[PDB]
């Protein structure tokens, strides 16, 4: 029993990354196969920052321009190239350590894990969630960017996420790996600005479930409610539409407790109508929406990779 | 910027991890160099579990009677002792994976990485305190024990805990690596409760720092207060004394930001006094107690391994 916000095992992701520095600006890549990945701003100085010309930047560059070191060992860069926001650096080494792996885009609401890198090195791990504004609560200082997101499925890394930069309110905004931003932003030290969040319904009730499963009761009524009506009450407070995709995704949960999606909505309008109370929800004060129902049932049923 | 609960990163403790089967119970086990180390009551059948006598039940084993399989590998058992509550199987192969490691005893109030594993396969990584009950508030399935807790410093694994047991309240109990438990808790399945549980205040005080360094600034006031009658105001509220030597641990984080160690203590206390107010700080409606000193600086420094 418990529950814990967990992130997915490291070692794989952390076989892959390495320094890349161009000029004065030192940064993370993400070595696989003989190509590594990182974000384009590298070949910018403190200066070109506020309105870069990237193609140019990089015709003034040789293969020579770009030190790459994984651990001690020097990599010979002999090939590059740019993808929309990131740079590959074509290597003279293969990666003997790279994983079977996919790149993927991730949809707002989904989560992954996020290993935080400095100078090539990995200073920690946790999860976080795709913000509906296209955003995640990080953890990230200077030097941070090209640490990267993903997910693990059996013995194949999906990677998600590139960090790239953190907007006003200390939120983070980064790329997939093909180089294209999550959300309206872009690679230059100009006003920008996240858009207003909502909370992720579905995750919401996800986590709800896992409190049932936990023995944490309290808030479950006898009531029911119509997905239209529940959709009425959840705009008001500034959370996602719920789907009928959503309620077929909760299947799991919902036939492993025996509370049917409609009824746990019903309780959920009650907490939003009426507050907590001073009492808490698996040790939270706060209604948490950054599990997904394959986390919950991940951790709730101990898979493994 | 940001603030978030941050796991080590797990590869260097992940090939480490096997899985050690007696009869019909599985377990996870830690390989270092050519022993293996896992939970005594592995030799336990579902049945020997409310009073086992554990030295008669390892007198009737033979070597061949514990298979030991890292991935898909089988490792032949060669010798077996007992050493407290963990047993020592001594295997015909040295990992070539060992790190550079040492077993420590931590204290109360310290945190760690636990990687949780079912059927020596990683399931997650998540961060966890020792609270000063002796317990941690973990998430643990059957299966799960021999899990391992652990701190990294640059590129020395300390291992700190194996998970053994879970507790009335959905908290967990385990050892040290010599196999001596933390908090009065015995390996047998019959009626043990822990200790009521106290606040780490020195932890407490550690995220307020966190939390002006991260521009959340709102809780501060212009009063101070003495160590002592502080330490009446902790007391009323079930939290730990704060010592002299917690003021000097906190030395550093009250350099950087200006702020006297004292002086955050009053703040502390019209907080304990007065509530939050539905105000948060750290996006947290709760005082958070699961950060050291060191996890602190750690994190808004960039510290890496
Ligand atoms: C990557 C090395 C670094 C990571 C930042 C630094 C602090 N925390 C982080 O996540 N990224 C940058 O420095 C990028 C890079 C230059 C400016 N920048 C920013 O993140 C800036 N943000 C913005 O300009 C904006 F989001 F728009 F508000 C900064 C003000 C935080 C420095 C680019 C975008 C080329
Ligand atoms: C390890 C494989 C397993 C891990 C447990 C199972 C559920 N969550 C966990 O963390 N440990 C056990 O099954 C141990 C083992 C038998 C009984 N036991 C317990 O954890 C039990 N707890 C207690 O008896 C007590 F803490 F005292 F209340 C149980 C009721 C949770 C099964 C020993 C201690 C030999």
């Amino acid at each position: 029993s418990g529950f814990r916000k967990m992130a997915f095992p490291s070692g794989k992701v952390e076989g892959c990354m390495v320094q890349v520095t161009c000029g004065t600006t030192t940064l993370n890549g993400l070595w696989l196969d003989d190509v590594v990945y990182c974000p384009r701003h590298v070949i910018c100085t403190s200066e070109d920052m506020l309105n870069p010309n990237y193609e140019d930047l990089l015709i003034r560059k040789s293969n020579h321009n770009f030190l790459v070191q994984a651990g001690n060992v020097q990599l010979r860069v002999i090939g590059h190239s740019m993808q929309n926001c990131v740079l590959k650096l074509k290597v003279d080494t293969a990666n003997p350590k790279t994983p079977k792996y996919k790149f993927v885009r991730i949809q707002p609401g989904q989560t992954f894990s996020v290993l935080a890198c400095y100078n090539g090195s990995p200073s920690g791990v946790y999860q976080c969630a795709m913000r509906p504004n296209f955003t995640i609560k990080g953890s990230f200082l200077n030097g941070s960017c090209g640490s990267v997101g993903f997910n693990i499925d059996y013995d194949c890394v999906s990677f998600c996420y590139m960090h790239h930069m953190e907007l006003p309110t200390g939120v983070h905004a980064g790329t997939d790996l093909e180089g294209n931003f999550y959300g309206p932003f872009v690679d230059r030290q100009t006003a920008q600005a996240a858009g207003t969040d909502t909370t992720i319904t579905v995750n919401v009730l996800a986590w709800l479930y896992a409190a049932v499963i936990n023995g944490d009761r309290w808030f479950l009524n006898r009531f029911t409610t119509t997905l239209n009506d529940f959709n009425l009450v959840a705009m008001k407070y500034n959370y996602e539409p719920l789907t009928q995709d959503h309620v077929d995704i909760l299947g799991p949960l919902s036939a492993q407790t025996g509370i049917a999606v409609l009824d746990m909505c019903a309780s959920l309008k009650e907490l939003l109508q009426n507050g907590m109370n001073g009492r808490t929800i698996l040790g939270s004060a706060l209604l948490e929406d950054e599990f997904t129902p394959f986390d919950v049932v991940r951790q709730c049923s101990g898979v493994t990779f």
